[PDB]
């Protein structure tokens, strides 16, 4: 009962949430309402092919921060079933490498 | 057990899926695989603002036409688990009108 981990991308060294991505959480957040006892993990990540390492740390939180305010604040979700994991810069998920600016919202097992 | 309904945006009077939707993809794939069971309705849709009701009638079958073509051919998952449902042009998703240049997989209860 475990959710397909949720993508939210970002522009370029940008932590804000587009029309699009506030449309994508929405449904997540439905979700999360539906089963209240549920626990997830807000990674938030950025590419380490550009910027430094402490620049792309903040970015991540940042980026994991903004997509948690928006389930609290906008879409009511408890804020304690929520935990960030600024995963700073990194190459994990290939090029073109604008997707290594990304959110992976997952269920806690 | 049902997803969150799974958001797969697209450029204008294009049904190609872009770098970050394959990634977005993905990551739903392996929740389908894991439960072979589950069936799902694929919701295309355009912009009923720009274009004929005809062209996006055949641009909403396109897009979940794409999504479905991903899943079974690149992500290995049942064609007969997915239903395309094409919806045409829309406003029901509001604006910036592209938000209304979306595929909608859903599941099946």
């Amino acid at each position: 009962a475990n959710i397909a981990p949720r993508t939210v991308f970002f522009t370029i060294g940008s932590s804000e949430l587009s029309p699009r991505e506030e449309m994508n959480l929405s449904y997540l957040a439905a979700k999360m309402k539906e089963f209240p006892d549920t626990q997830y993990t807000v990674y938030g990540y950025a590419d380490s092919a550009t910027g430094t390492p402490a620049f792309n740390k903040e970015l991540s939180q940042k980026r994991a921060q903004a997509v948690v305010n928006a389930l609290v604040k906008k879409y009511g979700v408890d804020s304690s079933r929520l935990k960030v994991d600024a995963g700073g810069g990194v190459d994990k998920f290939g090029k073109p490498i604008y997707l290594n600016r990304v959110v992976l919202v997952e269920s806690v097992k």
